């Protein structure tokens, strides 16, 4: 499992772009992606064929005294719902590659804590119990872990993370390549300016033909979707690039990011033997970054039992 | 879970108002949207062009001697429903950067309760159960969550309900500057003005052509609706505004807000060693909220148990 | 749970009027509402827009030598519907602004009657069992509720019932003004009168346009359902209001309310030390109400042995 | 639960007529009720409309040298459907009032006995099993129903099946006043006399129009639907009449009811102190109602064992 | 439960017949049941309507140099369909009012040799077991039953099969009085005569109309069914005819009907006490014929050991 | 159950021809089974009933320089899969009629076998398991059966096997005189001669009519299915003659019968006291078909143990 903390906007993210690809791909597929009008006759044999012809070939529009992206928007919508699922795949190719696997921990803990949380029985014995079973397992992967390229974990996170970002960004700017900057387009639609004395974005334009004034249905629905999809864009870029930020900060300190350990390991009311520098020396690399995953997906309080079991028998490093 | 009173108003709103939306959105885009007629001839493709060119280009009305809102209704009301379903967004985002977390431990403490609620063997001994078991859970969780930015829990919900007054407030503002300020309207037609000594709100408007008399029928299912959604936002509206007075003077006061409490701790007949205002300062500025929450969730009788029990151990601060 | 003695025709009301409501919306926007007939010709396309037009437009009848309320049943009729489901909100709100929850107590006592009346080991034992578990939880409730605005509860259960009588006449009222008593316009129908002899209720009108003679399908199930629920409200409301009549002379007596209590406490054969008075007095407010809604949902059986256990342990007043 | 012989002809009864009643609806709502046929010219629009035309407006009928129902069977059907379906709730209202309730104890009974008629070990024990459980149930509902308005139960049962049976006669005779009285008719058919030679129940009527002509579809499937439900609905008549002056005469002789019961106790062989008239004394309202209804419900066998036990503990009175 | 032999072709009877009349209705009233063609013109609403007049006005038929049933078969099948299911609610009722109650008792009996006809423990005391729980139940409900009407339950069974064959001869009637006797027509149908050169049974009919020439497309399912329903009404006529006969005359004679009984009583090795005439006096009506019943329903070996039981506990009477 | 061996060709031959007979039905009740063109003109009414009028009556064939059967192939199929299901009827009324049961003998020894064949406490004493529960009831089913017409049960399972015979061949000579022999016509059209050079199979056939030339499509899926019939029927009859002959010699010969059982009796390695032909004439007449049934259903193995057991405990005759 995993609960990434707004990672999971790739999810939403892939969603959405797909269904509204999926959406106008079966519209202008199914119904009648365009009208045409010519004002000598017709034999319903006529206009079959000027939608098909006047829809491949361009359009071109003119004021009441060549736009034509019909052709790209409904598949570079798909286009960008793949290249933003891909940096989750990413992240689990590098995690399989980096030698230990996290899916597997967080699983176990998890039905461990879910097996014995309620048992009245094991409740007073609670820092004996997992003290035997779990910690000894997530021990013996560090153990195993160790000696096959886990040693910049957190890098390899870190990285996907700048993947994720500049992902976010360049989805961006090929939406806003795809024709200004947004918000002065909405102001001039807020103020009452719809097409007519725009220009861009029309509904009505003439067709070669050796004065046919075909209409376009869809372009009803693009430009309600562009003014929405800019907003939800840069909303996911902003955010994605402060976790970004946030992570890069954190590997790069290494001080404070031994914060939340130390103070789970203030709560315990023994303070055995183990000074806090050895164990962490012992903890150094990956398991500084396994409990806060940990943290991440089961909560506080089991992970709190967890990281104080893993000191009360550090003995492998120290 | 979460049984929030009258803030599951976000609910029962997101869902009428994107009912409403796609509900006109299949209609003028299944159905005919419009009509239109002029006098001379057809050919059933005069008029299956003549309806998407008059829908698209503006109508005007005249009475019997240019109003379009046809292309934001639909739209702005699903924004509409987005942004009422945001501030519960925020809440959870909200208090996931508290530290704490009440998903889990109300969720704890109804497993609990029902599961030995009915055992009638766990009866006689009712507050030693809840002494062992859950009040540990939730102590823990106190004096864990103190040690990261959980001073202010409270704080951070009567914000998210300032967020949401301010919202409803918002939506009924953004519907009303849509077009007259409701029940004036309402009289107007129900003292027997429909629509052709009105004005606004028109069924049978004149269309651009170089007299079409286009029929408008949507048109008919609009002004049955805002009439309707006027009096329902200013409901939402009101309602959590009154919640969040209610929030604010709780929070402000810091007085009269340890009446429940107060109230339940004069039930245990033994009142054994600890005063009421150390207890108090102990739990001072999170669990006077947590207790709170549990009382939503649970009711009271699962909740003064609970409430006893914590005092009857409180010994990580007095 | 709740079994509510017709209080429960809030559902069966709001059901059937909000079929019919569907029914007639679906209808007069699926099928065809109206037909119209020029003595000149038709092209397809005359009728299919002199139909929604003739519908849009007043109608007028004449005899064979502007009656139009199509817009308004379908729709009045939903908020009918809402408006007969409102009043079960209120209270509910209500029973959760009063401070205690009946919900709760009734599930409560329910599960341990459907657990054990039938095993056949806790039969002898019959009242002690009654004593030890349920009996110890409603009295809990009791003394909870006491401290917080539980001493009116009555008062509110016959104030909802207060609203919902008004509301079920102020229903017939807004029936009865769209337009003729009902059983006057039902013998003038009964004597073979039907609607060319009436005046009211047409089904053959002329249209306005510059003898068009549209006939009016859906008119044909109108005044075969005012009949219908003319009959069904009166019903409704007269039995709302002897209910209504029945508690509010419970309330204000305060003296035959506890006949059902002391024949219950008539039957035990111990009598051991309790008087009536001093335990009524201990039960005086709320318990009184409790143990009447006890007995409407569970039965008379589940209930004697219920207050009975309820006077054996009364040591919190008296 | 409840199985009375043939008062679930009520079931059956609304069934078959709501069937009846739906089908003939929908039939004149989807398909064609009627035909046209002018012999000057069509153009898919005169037809069209003269349908309506000449089905609202009344027809007539000529020989070959205005009976218009057709707006009122399928609604007189439903009305009917439901006016059979009353009786049932009257009865279940009434036994609410009558403080009693047969629902609750027949469960019971029937539960009991299904529980423990297998078993093995609990078979030789047979009647002191009886006497523990159920039988104290019974007598413990019938002392708590004894002070509350159930001394005439019999009688309110009684009274049910008398407005049962006047019921089923005011139906008939509403059916056969909407127009000769039944078997007449069919001999009338059954000797070759179809329609032409008839009058009455045409299938090809002239229309008004200022020779149409009109085909009556429908009328085929009336005359084919009358015969039947005179049949069946002058059989039900006639049963439920024979079971309302059974349990008249039930009522009345109070003499000739205490025959099942004298025979039921004739089969314990110990005929231990208990006289029957002393017994029957203790039993006389209620019980005597009560016996008889588990007899219906469970059997012969699982209800002697019953009433056995229920007079080997008969204290209450004697 | 009931497998009564040859008495299930009630359930066949009524599938068959009622499949066939839903067929026959559905064709005519969803296809198209006839066709026309006058040889001047058609406008798509001359046929439309002369197919109805046609269908409904009769026809006559006229060799290549007025038969209409068409209105009466797929109503009789329904009949039919009903009156065949008729006799088992006969005997079901009277079997309620016998006094006794076979279904039960079956059952019973089914569900004890069920459940320990496997186990390997009850198998050795094989018929102690049986002695035990099943016989005391068939003995006490014969006993209970005694006191009731029930001395001639076989008399009833009997009329119940003297009824259904009536009534399968009578269907034979009406199916036959309905146009000669079946295998005349085939064999003239076997030789190569089919329509034409016969006069009956016609597929092109003249239609008068003031030469339409009308073809009656169902004319060829019929005389394809009625070839067949004759074979098998006949066939279920004779079988129920020898059921029926052998049923009387194991009735009257009364002797040979120990037959089976004697032939059970003879295999326990024992002889203990009880000579067969007096078991049999003690079991003369009814029991005869439960062991009948039970020897149908369960099989032999199951039903002899039962008759064994009931003989070795025969106290009752002697 | 039953396995039998080529008796279950019955199930697969009632599903070919009744899917065969349902999907020809549907094909000329739905499709179009006939086309016609004259060379005059049409109006979509002429084609509509030339059609019908074509197919009712006749057509004959004429080369390029009256058949008709398209009304009996369809029919007379199901009616041969309705013969072909028969037999099976009459096994099972004749199994029934023999006094003994099969199916519930199988089902018992079946699921003892099921039950404990696993079980490894169940298998050292596995033949003193089979002596017990299984062997006993057997041998009571048989001397049950014995006094009452079952001594010649396999002389009625041949005489069933003779009636299949006879009835496949009966539906085989039935289609081959439904129009030659098979392989010639069918060489015929293997060497290139279709329908044009053969005369008889035509799809293009010329219609009376007071020059029509209308082609039958469904004539296309007639003879390339009666060429699959022919060969599938002759197989089925040599396959169920076979059968039947080997079942008459098997009866006739009663000394080769014996060879199964007396290979079986030689495998229990005690031979204890009874010769064969003494537990031969014990099992004479019955036992020696059931035993083969059991061999046929279960297998060999939990046959022979069957056998051994039902041998050392022959004690009702020797």
């Amino acid at each position: 499992k995993g609960d990434l903390a707004d990672r999971l906007n790739s999810r939403v993210t892939v969603v959405i772009l797909a269904v509204s690809s999926a959406l106008l791909l079966s519209s202008h597929f199914i119904g009648d992606p365009i009208t045409c009008w010519t004002p000598a006759q017709f034999n319903a044999q006529w206009v079959n064929f000027v939608n098909q012809y006047c829809f491949v070939h361009g359009t071109y529009f003119v004021p009441l005294d060549s736009i034509q992206y019909y052709q790209w928007v409904p598949y570079v919508f798909a286009l960008q719902a793949f290249l933003f699922y891909i940096p989750r795949f990413i992240w689990k190719a590098m995690i399989a590659y980096s030698g230990y696997d996290l899916a597997a921990a967080v699983k176990y803990v998890d039905r461990f804590w879910s097996e014995n949380r309620d048992k009245d029985d094991k409740f007073k014995t609670r820092l004996a119990a997992f003290e035997g079973r779990p910690s000894v397992y997530i021990w013996d992967g560090i153990r195993l872990a160790r000696k096959k390229r886990s040693r910049n974990m957190a890098l390899f996170y870190t990285l996907s993370t700048v993947w994720q970002a500049v992902n976010a960004w360049i989805q961006f700017y090929i939406l806003t390549q795809l024709l200004l900057w947004g918000p002065s387009i909405l102001g001039d639609l807020l103020q009452g300016n719809d097409w007519q004395t725009t220009g861009h974005f029309p509904r009505i334009v003439h067709c070669d033909f050796n004065t046919v004034l075909c209409v376009l249905t869809l372009n009803i629905y693009y430009e309600k979707l562009f003014i929405f999809l800019w907003f939800w864009l840069v909303f996911v870029a902003v955010v994605s690039t402060v976790n970004c930020f946030k992570w890069i900060y954190y590997l790069c300190n290494k001080t404070k990011a031994q914060k939340t350990i130390k103070n789970y390991l203030s709560t315990a009311p023994i303070k055995s033997t183990i000074s806090d520098d050895q164990f962490f020396s012992a903890l150094g690399e990956d398991g500084l970054f396994i409990m806060d995953q940990m943290a991440l997906n089961l909560g506080d309080i089991p992970a709190s039992y967890l990281t104080i079991s893993m000191r009360n028998i550090c003995q492998d490093f120290i």
